[PDB]
């Protein structure tokens, strides 16, 4: 059995049945040897119920028939609790979430909630009092977060895609370090109904998956206006050039790795392979993406985790993961005019930006400037994880698509992703993009750097 | 000499621009409202640069020889520019770009304009240098903040007015003077050199005698200005003629804080408009009027307090007493409140656009009231609020607008009315707007004067 949407739909097409894909899932789960990819799980024998319940109804207007995933431990899921990884924010909630409601309508199968950074701030992967999932190729080091298990369990094998946020970079971040795609759809593309807050404006639902086309497939299913969610948008759909692709890169002297040279080498080596690829790279001024990104925790967006947390915050602060608690103690001392601000400040960056936009269809960046062993994040556990947001901090405050895909590996074994930035609403061209860049680099997926399911995205056009 | 656009282009094809200039300032000399003005040129400069224009091919300058005031949170290279409060008295080097760019066309700026202090008010009372009165009755206010802008139009020393508009100040001082206001989509129009109310909301506004002459003036100006953080590049988005449908709020919705003669004339303006080409659809205003309510009841109020803080720090005696009040509150508001306002915000935008679904524009009485000078003295936080009731919800929302006469009452006093549109809706609302004003109340300022041509027309 592929655990992907492919392997599943082939395996249950040759006689297979959903029940024995939820055993082996179960079985693989069972066996995994990371004690933190899950704070709740189903048990076995409810999940084959729902199972045999599937198999005996029709696979017709069921895109995802029997297609188990991980939910992230921020995303509601009737019948499980949900806690954001803060046992005293424990909930239970009634209903799915909308996209969880949407992707359980087409087939797909919740198996548990997945660990993640406490409140969903932090990209490392270790601020969970649940433990730290670790990297899939080396149990060293860090599985990036926040959206720490559901990258972890698809890329493991565990379920087929899995679901995450991202705010300041999680959709990004942990794909890079899993060997996963990670498409982060524009903002307001899927209700956020459902899911708890960190920075409410800001916050997407993200997929994990083995491939652009199944996190495509999988984000299209999940996406549609809701408006329970304040912040949802109607889709619309910008158009990205192919021929004649323009792809934007930093200056040189832009390229930051903080010391990481292996890093800073695969990158350099994705612009090598790329001549080959039917794009024109352009350097361009990658300084207003970057001074926007310092605005998420080092502007006043950090309040915006104060609001959403604040009751329980107040109420019992020992009851936070310590990290995270002194980031959105910190907040506390914003004021209106501190906000508004860093509103004027992000509008002028906007600016900067579009004029960089002018110059290219789309930015390709390193997703991670660098990579770290967990013992050296507990360490240092706020300037490490700053670090992580170097490249993806600005994405949702500037309003962009992104796609996080494969770009190697480095000598000692560990992935090196990249990620691709759109405008508003390029989220299916940029697909295309992705594919082929992915296709093009590190052409598999997850720990074991598997084939990539069928199919390849096409030119529609 | 009719002091419009369409007058002046024909006093001058033997007339002169020095004696343009010279009738102007023999208005202005004879007016008798002491509070219009903060800082006038001296006659015998402004004639200089008249002679100057004269000796000037007309070629390329739209505006040839054409007097304006601006309102005094706006810079004009050569006299100060203060906002009304003489502690942030500056001496600008430049002319604010909107500035700039009607001089290029050959207008004329004649003085700067009195305000509410730091454009925070509807009213016209909160200056140092006095209230300007409704050019029809001096015992009631002209309306602010845009206060001497819309007076000196009115009363036709100057051709055209710049103000800006914030909580709704191209739109109250129009109204209550007989006027057109336009209010350009935010954005379009540059706030560079134009002092910060609430920077993110903040527009340059326009008073004129006709739509027509409103919308040539606000297309000259128009234009992308990277200096301005919040410029934004000219989209025009078309509204239908035929088939149009305008939006008026639910009976139960008119509110008029108990001014019947203006409920009257709303209602005779809906009566009116049978006669165009227009369906009158009653939508639902709450989420509108609960928008509103976040300018100055939500943590936009905070804005304000980032633009003058410092001088508020250094010597809040030097603030006008109402004005000091409302932003020294706004201290108190956290990071977290804004965030909450604007989340506040945002679901109430997912129901006004359902709301939009039903209508192409939205047609409101232009304040639910006007007030007595002494009035408001005694009363002037709350009377004030109350004629923010239908325009403070525009500039949050990210709507385009338009005041125009819709009549008098029979005490003597106008009635104005606003049209609201979408997003760079702007030029398609000229259209509506002058058909509006020309059924309505075919006339402006003091006289219910003769409209300048041209009447719009469709394209």
């Amino acid at each position: 059995l592929s655990m992907t949407l492919e392997g599943i739909q082939a395996f249950l097409a040759q006689g297979g049945t959903i029940e024995q894909v939820v055993t082996e899932a179960y079985d693989r789960i069972t066996r995994y040897g990371d004690k933190a990819v899950w704070i709740a799980l189903r048990p076995r024998e409810e999940v084959l119920a729902e199972a045999r319940a599937l198999d005996a109804s029709p696979a017709t207007g069921k895109p995802l028939y029997g297609v188990p995933f991980a939910v992230k431990d921020n995303i509601d899921v009737a019948g499980l609790p949900c806690s954001a990884a803060c046992p005293a924010f424990t909930y239970e909630p009634d209903r799915d979430a909308t996209v969880v409601a949407r992707l359980r309508a087409a087939g797909a199968i919740v198996l548990g909630k997945t660990n993640l950074d406490q409140f969903a701030t932090g990209l490392v992967g270790t601020r969970s009092p649940f433990g730290a999932p670790r990297c899939v190729f080396d149990q060293d080091y860090i599985s990036g977060g926040s959206s720490s298990g559901s990258a972890v369990a698809v890329a493991a094998g565990l379920v087929a895609f899995s679901l995450g946020t991202d705010t300041a970079g999680s959709g990004r971040v942990p794909a890079a370090f899993n060997n996963l795609v990670g498409v982060k759809p524009t903002k307001g593309l899927l209700s956020t109904s459902g899911v708890v807050p960190a920075c409410r404006s800001l916050d997407c639902v993200t997929v994990f998956a083995a491939s652009v086309a199944e996190g495509t497939l999988i984000r299209r299913i999940a996406e549609g206006y809701d408006a329970a969610d304040p912040y949802s948008r109607p889709s619309q759909k910008r158009r990205l050039p192919h021929v004649g692709l323009r792809v934007g890169v930093p200056r040189q002297d832009q390229r930051e790795f903080y010391g990481n040279t292996a890093y800073a080498a695969l990158y350099q080596r994705a612009l090598d392979e790329m001549i080959s690829l039917d794009a024109e790279l352009v350097e361009i001024d990658f300084a207003p993406f970057r001074d926007a990104a310092k605005l998420l925790y080092g502007g006043p967006w950090v309040a915006e985790r104060l609001e959403a947390v604040g009751d329980h915050l107040s109420r019992a602060p020992d009851s936070f993961d310590p990290v995270v608690r002194s980031i959105v103690e910190t907040a506390k001392t914003l004021s209106a005019v501190d906000a508004f601000r860093g509103q004027y400040e992000l509008a002028a960056l906007t600016q900067q930006a579009n004029a960089q936009w002018a110059r290219m269809d789309i930015l390709l960046l390193p997703t991670a400037p660098t990579i770290h062993k967990v013992e050296a994040v507990m360490a240092d556990p706020v300037r490490l994880n700053s670090q992580l947001g170097h490249y993806t901090n600005f994405v949702n405050l500037l309003d962009c698509a992104a796609i996080a895909v494969p770009a190697g590996f480095i000598e000692t074994g560990l992935p090196f992703g990249v990620t691709l930035v759109g405008p508003a609403f390029s989220d299916d061209s940029m697909a295309l993009i992705a594919d082929r860049l992915h296709r093009r680099l590190e052409p598999g997926y997850g720990q074991d750097r598997a084939s990539l399911p069928d199919p390849v995205l096409e030119e529609t056009n």
